C-alpha cells in the first residue's frame, strides 16, 4: 500500500537531491 | 491506484518543486 | 557568473519544470 | 563560457529524465 509507495518516493527524492547537489557542485568546479 | 495513492504522489511532487526552487536560488546567487 | 550565464540557468530550470509536470501527468493517469 | 555551461546542463537534464523515467518504471513494476 502507501508504505511501499512512500519508501519508493523517499528513495528518488534522495536521489534527486544528490543529483541537484552534484550539479551545482560541478558548476562551481567550473 | 485509487485517489488514495494520489495524495502520496502529490505530496512528493510538492517536495520536488521545493528542491527545484532552492536549486534555482543557489544558482541565482551563484 | 554575470547575468549572461543566468539566461542559461533559467533556460534549463524551465526545461526542468517541464519534465516534472509531464511526470505528474503520467502519475495522475497511472 | 556558455558552451561548457550548456553541456553541463544538457548532461543533468538527461540524467534527471532517466531518474524520472526510472521512478515511474518501478512505480508500475509495483
Ligand atoms: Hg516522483
Ligand atoms: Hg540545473
Amino acid at each position: 500500500g502507501g508504505g511501499e509507495i512512500w519508501k519508493l518516493h523517499e528513495e528518488f527524492l534522495k536521489k534527486f537531491e544528490e543529483l541537484l547537489k552534484l550539479h551545482e557542485e560541478r558548476l562551481k568546479k567550473m
